[PDB]
């Protein structure tokens, strides 16, 4: 079924994928990861008899556990072609170079490859860069599946996961592809429901980041507290003065929502419903916060009552509502969580987080996509506009000569690659 | 023009209010508070050698102190209404007005839709006193102990009020805002009472907030978390519905204020400009100034985005992490039992209840029936009933039984049409 499967990226997701794919039978597991220090410290932690651990956080306690490493690779000339299965759990503005540099002479045996956190255009791009003649299945996860990090990063291999998605989706490059039912029986053991759609686009256009991120991470305030040194960093999902959210952000997530859906449909993928994708299958509140009739409906709403209900879908989540209550009433605050900001890395080079990195290079390519389908996207090039300008000014200030140059970039040969593909 | 002047419910407003006609200058300064045990201690604090004393600060003599107000000479040219305001019209009828002929202004200072001409209602014809409504108090002030009970504290001073008066062309009315203006508020005189008591912020936002379903469990019960009185649901009552209920509620005193002769306000504005602003990033200035012209759904989502923005103090400074200040979390006050042992309500929502009830029966005589202030009524009776059913009456205040507005509201619609 899967055989033999090789993690490419060994971070926080590979560790709760490890997890599920032990629990399933893998049969061997091995780990692909490029040489630094995680890998050295990987490498170490190995040697030395460490397994792979995850803990669940609170409610998640009943995911604990903890998964062997057959093998782990930081040099691909090392690799045979023993592989069945290759699972990405690198970010995914890297699929691109991560499968440019996997050595696939020695892999000819992979059937298929999973992209833990697609985006749309990902499964395209990703074909678009296999070897001719490769006949390994492209699988497009619409999202990472929890909410993991890895707490001490002395120690690699142990991950914390906090949260669960009730709900994600999954394509494939091949048509009623029977790999599909694979992973949602893997991904079911910590209890999330994968719902197999009929195209990788159709799972990528459900990719939650994409709708999130950029609007709320790409603006004014974001951007301010991640390109700081000195200030408090603020927190990601408070409103305004504490974190970015704004009825100026809400708008964009509408804005935003409605080109990447007629994207989408141009692509012959059916559009989602934000809010309820937001509430039924991330994170709910309360029919009192948002009832039942106003999420089904949201489609249909109009646009200022769009803005309102995605408003009040943030603010019901400064705390979790479904948490126990102190004596004094309050409920656990759940929107705590600091930007992470810019830092030094081992060059003395500025660099950025993943958020916003990340998010605007996958923004990036799409907008470069949609152009190929006649679409303007003028919400999403007002963003990219966003993060553009201020790390300009960032480099500004600073000085090119301490800056990675991640921080300076051309999306429209990887779109044309994208389109190509699609085109084929 | 201010001569001698008796406050009436000699509180914290009552000494605030002494420093402030004492920063001015008038003549003699008497008060009148009823029978109780508080009178029981200011005769004895004033015996004593006490004078009012505030802090925020000045100290003031009185000059005359009564209980019963059978014993008023004819000696005050101003009487102040510094009592609850579901009192007015009791006060005023208790007074000796044929022999009191000498008075020839009554300020109420927090006064709802109609107090001027309820309280009009009850004076005796011939009677020359003008009337005075002041849209709320203007401060934030506490008697800290009792034992102390002419000693208060002035914590905060509102930006602006609103005053109007039952005589057109009003003297008293100039006085009155200079008088004010020494604590430091603005007092904008307006042209008719009705627009000054149309322009106070508790009838406009305790009753959505605090006669809901979610506020009346949290106050009904004694045990339990009291909950928190301005933040959002599960911690707190703010909702879609009651945001709901608060546009709903706006447009139908909006309508009777017009009925009434009044100028309405914009709800939006107002909250934002005469309680607590919040930065042009949450609400535009442009969306506060068109919000009376918006439409429902945008007022609804720009009300609850301005309830959402202050559930932290967007002005005050931020900590390391760049949290900022929680002042969303004032707790519900919640039942208590009196020195007899019987349940009591608090202020809050009590006195909202009580203005409410009045409002809606004298809305009936405009011919508008008031849907949402009804419903909102209904769901405070219906809580309250419940918790009579459980205590027992026996264990209840009489202030938790039914009461009935329909006489007041008769006798100001009487009034206006006169
Ligand atoms: N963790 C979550 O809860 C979460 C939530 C939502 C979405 N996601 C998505 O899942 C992706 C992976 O997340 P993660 O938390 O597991 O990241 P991670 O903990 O930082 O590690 C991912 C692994 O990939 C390696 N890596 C990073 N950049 C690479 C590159 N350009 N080329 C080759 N290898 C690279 C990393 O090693 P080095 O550090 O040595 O480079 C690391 O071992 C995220 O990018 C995001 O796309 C994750
Ligand atoms: N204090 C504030 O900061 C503030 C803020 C906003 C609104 N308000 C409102 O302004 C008004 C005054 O508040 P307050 O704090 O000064 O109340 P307070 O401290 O309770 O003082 C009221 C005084 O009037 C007496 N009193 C009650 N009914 C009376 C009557 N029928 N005749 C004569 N005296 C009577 C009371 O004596 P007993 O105690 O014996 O009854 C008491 O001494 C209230 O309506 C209040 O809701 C006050």
């Amino acid at each position: 079924s899967l055989g033999n499967v090789l993690l490419v990226g060994l971070g926080a997701v590979a560790i709760q994928v490890a997890l599920d794919l032990r629990r399933h039978g893998a049969g061997r597991l091995g780990a692909l990861n490029h040489p630094g220090r995680r890998s050295q410290r990987i490498a170490e932690a190995l040697a030395r008899g460490a397994c792979l651990q995850l803990e669940g956080q609170g409610q998640h306690r009943w995911l604990s556990g903890n998964a062997a490493l057959d093998v782990f690779h930081q040099d691909p000339a090392e690799l045979r072609d023993d592989w069945q299965t290759l699972v990405l759990c690198v970010p995914a503005d890297s699929y691109l170079d991560v499968v440019r540099g996997l050595p696939w002479e020695r892999l000819g045996g992979v059937r298929t490859l999973l992209l833990v956190s697609a985006f749309i255009g990902a499964n395209l791009l990703v074909r678009s860069a296999l070897p001719a003649g490769c006949q390994a299945t492209v699988l497009s996860l619409s999202s990472y599946y929890a909410a993991t990090k890895v707490i001490d990063e002395t120690q690699p291999l142990r991950a914390l996961t906090k949260a669960v998605k009730r709900r994600v989706y999954l394509g494939s490059s091949r048509p009623d592809c029977p790999a599909r039912e694979t992973w949602r029986r893997v991904l079911a053991g910590s209890g999330v429901e994968v719902v197999p759609l009929a195209t990788p686009e159709a799972a990528e256009g459900r990719n939650v980041t994409t709708y999130v991120h950029s609007p709320f991470f790409l603006g004014e305030f974001a951007l301010a507290r991640i390109l700081s040194e000195q200030g408090p960093p603020g927190f990601m999902y408070k409103l305004y003065p504490e974190g970015p959210i704004t009825p100026g952000a809400i708008g964009a997530m509408r804005r935003l929502w409605c080109e990447l859906s007629e994207l989408l449909r141009r692509m012959g993928a059916e559009p989602l419903n934000l809010l309820r994708f937001l509430n039924d299958d991330n994170y709910p509140v309360h029919e009192t916060m948002l009832p039942r009739a106003s999420i089904d409906g949201f489609a249909e709403a109009g646009a200022e009552r769009q803005e309102y209900l995605l408003f009040v879908r943030y603010a019901a989540l400064l705390v979790d509502p479904f948490s126990p209550a102190d004596e004094q009433g309050r409920h656990f605050d759940f929107s705590a969580v600091p930007f992470r900001r810019v830092s030094r890395d081992e060059d003395g080079l500025w660099r950025l987080p993943r958020v916003p990195l990340e998010d605007y290079r996958k923004l990036a390519l799409i907008v470069a996509l949609a152009a190929h389908f006649d679409l303007a996207m003028p919400q999403a090039r007002s963003l990219l506009a966003s993060y553009e300008n201020a790390v300009s000014r960032f480099i500004d200030c600073q000085g090119a000569s301490q800056c990675h140059p991640s921080l300076y970039i051309d999306s429209r040969p990887a779109a044309d690659a994208i389109y190509r593909q699609w085109c084929s």
